[PDB]
């Protein structure tokens, strides 16, 4: 009886781009507090992170964090693939009828 919808893709950041040295997508503006949310990398997004093999974290509280100095490498090699994400979010059955 909870009407639920994925949203569009957000991918705001970027790991070569802004101060953070990583990749970190946000669901706020467009959810309050969604119901399930899914990362995705954006070159393979058919992967899911369980077949992906880097550290990140998503989660519906946070959303999704993926830090450059986590990933595989030595020296200055080895960062972040670029990821975007969906967010589920579920509204009152009314709505969806
Ligand atoms: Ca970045
Ligand atoms: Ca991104």
């Amino acid at each position: 009886a909870l009407c639920c919808l994925w949203s569009d893709w957000i991918n705001e950041d970027h790991p070569s781009s802004g101060s953070d040295d990583g990749d970190r997508e946000t669901f706020d503006g467009v959810c309050g507090a969604p119901e399930d949310i899914e990362c995705r990398s954006v070159k393979d997004p058919h992967l899911s992170l369980e077949q992906l093999g880097q550290k990140v974290q998503c989660d519906v509280s946070v959303g999704f964090i993926c830090k450059n100095e986590d990933q595989f490498g030595n020296g200055p090699f080895g960062l972040c693939y670029d990821y975007k994400i969906r967010v589920n979010c579920c509204w009152p059955m009314d709505k969806c009828a």
